[PDB]
């Protein structure tokens, strides 16, 4: 039950349902970021060692070591997607050759304004202490931002590009999903547009189509800001205790 599936598309390209899909279709585990943070955090700092070999050119001897280290983190689970594995399907492809890709994408544009208020904000959007605070409440340290930016980097190719330029942005996902086109062969890629369903899915794995279930539709911006304003909410046991004292507590002035 080794890796069957490389799923290339970038974050906010419907990598979730794309995600949901693939576990309903195989009964198997499907990577995600979310993997990551929710169960796995200790993922993090091998991503991290992983992303900096590719900051240098990898040596054959290098490389060895990289499919040791993926095949390590992706056992036992059928497919992948998100970051940080989307920006190594390069070598998952050549490490697992019975393994097809698949390739979410959207409208650029849509993309965009998506990518900014979920993932990376713009470092003066009022929206990056948001972002950033649930992380602290999810248990997520400097080195998960580290290892989120630079997995970016890796994605695109690029040592380093200004991240708050719109434009800049634009052009790199233009690229990355044109490369993968190219560098893939047609016969062994899928292009799944948002609301494509699971006809070309389906027919491109050669599984039926899951029957009386539909095709998901998770991750939206109307759920991902509701959880995440839910949880800035939240309020501690200690912190309930706390409120109680000044309540109930004898009162000290
Ligand atoms: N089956 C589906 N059909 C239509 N849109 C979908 C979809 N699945 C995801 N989307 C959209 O893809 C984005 C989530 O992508 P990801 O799971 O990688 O984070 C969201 O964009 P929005 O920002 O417009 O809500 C989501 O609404």
């Amino acid at each position: 039950t080794s890796l069957t599936v490389i799923g290339a598309g970038l974050p906010r390209t419907g990598t979730l349902s794309m995600k949901k899909a693939l576990e309903t279709i195989y009964c198997q585990p499907c990577y995600h970021m979310y993997e990551i943070i929710l169960n796995k955090q200790y993922d993090i700092s091998k991503w991290q060692t992983l992303l900096d070999i590719k900051q240098s050119k990898t040596t054959s001897n290098e490389i060895l070591i990289i499919q040791n280290s993926l095949k390590e983190i992706l056992n036992g689970y059928i497919a992948v997607t998100d970051l940080p594995a989307c920006g190594f399907y390069r070598e998952l492809m050549t490490m697992y050759p019975n393994a097809k890709v698949i390739l979410t994408i959207r409208d650029r544009n849509d993309w965009l304004t998506s990518f900014r208020k979920v993932v990376l904000p713009r470092t003066n959007d009022t929206y990056k202490e948001e972002v950033d605070k649930v992380n602290r409440i999810l248990g997520l340290n400097t080195e998960f931002d580290k290892m989120n930016i630079d997995s970016l980097k890796f994605t695109f190719q690029n040592n380093q590009i200004d991240f708050d330029d719109d434009n800049n942005l634009l052009e790199c996902y233009d690229e990355y999903n044109k490369t993968v086109q190219e560098i893939v062969p047609s016969e062994r890629l899928l292009v799944h547009k948002l609301g494509d369903g699971w006809e070309p899915l389906c027919q491109f794995l050669n599984v039926n189509i899951p029957i009386g279930i539909t095709y998901p539709h998770v991750n939206a911006l109307k759920e991902v800001t509701e959880l995440t304003e839910l949880l800035i909410k939240y309020q501690s046991l200690d912190v309930i205790k706390t409120k109680l004292s000044e309540v109930f507590g004898s009162h000290h002035h």
